[PDB]
């Protein structure tokens, strides 16, 4: 008699704290959680002791177990997207056994964000700006964590809306040891006047809308582009609009403008010719060392959102 006295499904924002109460009626409880095609025990608890997978060590636990021995409550802590799924309470006594599932949507990604203005031009004032002209607000330490345990890496670093200038690196380098050298990790340059520039991280929450390409034989220029999803009753999709849509598998071998005036394009499955066997959202920029938008005469695709 496995219940879960919550609706399905649940939707918590990236990297926040979760708490899946479950109640049932030597008892062997079973946490387990169904994404995509896999299937993941998160912990198996009895006799009063609670093994915990290792990826998943003082992420997930009981923490009214075994107090009370019938409070299955699941904590899971710094939420990612990958957490998201169905989660399955199981509890066995003997042969007999029941369960209760809750899925679980964890919304949101936080995505680096080089402006027009091109590397490190951004104060942190500026910094706010340009995340609020591309669908999403600054995004915070606990968001940035969460996306770094998701695999984000990124070697620039970035205004963050604790004032701080921090940046996500999984594999150590000349250039992005920063604070922490060889060992992997979110570096950080602790909090820093708000007239230093850098560039930002910015978390897009959601969008009701959905993102679609616009093309043409001969393709437009960024105004024309600007036009066509206007004329499609539309317009111009933002960078933190495209970030989701990507989330959600878009893929397009094609570059496109948005409305901030940059040239990006999605990339879901990873091909040589499409992309450079990277997942993920491209940029295109006008010199090698990631700097400058494209100039806008040239021509690209539209990528427009409802
Ligand atoms: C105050 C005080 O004092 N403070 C303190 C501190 O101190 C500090 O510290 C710091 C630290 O941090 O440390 C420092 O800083 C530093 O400094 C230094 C010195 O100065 C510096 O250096 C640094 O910086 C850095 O650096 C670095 C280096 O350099 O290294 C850098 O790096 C970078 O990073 C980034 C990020 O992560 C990255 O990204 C990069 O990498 C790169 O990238 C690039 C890009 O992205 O771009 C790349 O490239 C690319 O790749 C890709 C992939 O692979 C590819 O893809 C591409 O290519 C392309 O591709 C494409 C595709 O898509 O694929 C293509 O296209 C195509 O094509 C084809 C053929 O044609 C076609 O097919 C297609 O299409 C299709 O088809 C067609 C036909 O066919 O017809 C058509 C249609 O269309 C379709 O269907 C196509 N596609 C399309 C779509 O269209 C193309 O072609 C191609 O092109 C690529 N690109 C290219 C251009 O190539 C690469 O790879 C890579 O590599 C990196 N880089 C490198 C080099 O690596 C970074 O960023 C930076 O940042 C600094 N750092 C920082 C962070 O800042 C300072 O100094 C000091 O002061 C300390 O530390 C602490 C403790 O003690 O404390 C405090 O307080
Ligand atoms: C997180 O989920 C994304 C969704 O595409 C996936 O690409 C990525 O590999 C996942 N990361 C981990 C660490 O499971
Ligand atoms: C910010 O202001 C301080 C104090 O006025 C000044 O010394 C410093 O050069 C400025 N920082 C940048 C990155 O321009
Ligand atoms: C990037 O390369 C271009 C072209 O050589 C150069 O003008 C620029 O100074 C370089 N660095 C930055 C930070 O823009």
């Amino acid at each position: 008699s496995v219940s879960i006295p919550q609706p399905s499904p649940l939707r918590v924002l990236l990297g926040t704290s979760l708490t899946i109460p479950c109640y049932f009626i030597a008892p062997r409880i079973k946490w387990s959680r169904v994404s995509k095609e896999k299937e993941v025990v998160l912990l198996v608890a009895t006799e009063g002791r609670v093994r915990v997978n290792s990826a998943y060590q003082d992420k997930v636990s009981l923490p009214n177990y075994p107090a009370i021995p019938s409070d299955a409550t699941l904590e899971v802590q710094s939420l990612r997207s990958n957490d998201s799924g169905v989660y399955r309470c199981e509890v066995m006594h003997g042969i007999e056994d029941s369960e209760a599932t809750l899925e679980v949507v964890v919304k949101g990604i936080v995505f680096h964000y080089r402006a027009i203005s091109t590397r490190y031009t951004l104060d942190f004032d500026r910094a706010q700006r340009a995340c609020l002209q591309n669908s999403a607000i600054i995004a915070t330490p606990e968001q940035l964590q969460a996306a770094y345990e998701d695999g984000f890496h990124q070697c620039d670093a970035g205004w963050l809306a604790d004032q701080t200038v921090r940046y996500p690196i999984h594999t150590p380098r000349e250039g992005c040891y920063g604070d922490k050298d060889e060992f992997p990790g979110v570096r950080t340059y602790g909090i820093r006047d708000t007239n230093e520039t850098y560039d930002v991280y910015c978390f897009a929450e959601e969008m009701e809308g959905e993102v679609f390409y616009a093309t043409s034989p001969e393709k437009f220029t960024f105004q024309e582009a600007a036009n066509e999803c206007r004329r499609l009753g539309a317009r111009l999709a933002t960078t933190g609009q495209l970030y989701l849509a990507w989330q959600a598998g878009m893929d397009m071998c094609s570059a496109g403008w948005l409305a901030d005036r940059s040239v990006r394009y999605p990339i879901s499955k990873a091909r040589p010719n499409c992309g450079g066997n990277l997942l993920g959202v491209r940029t295109v920029y006008v010199h090698a060392n990631q700097t400058g938008y494209p100039d806008p005469s040239s021509r690209y695709d539209a990528i427009c959102y409802t």
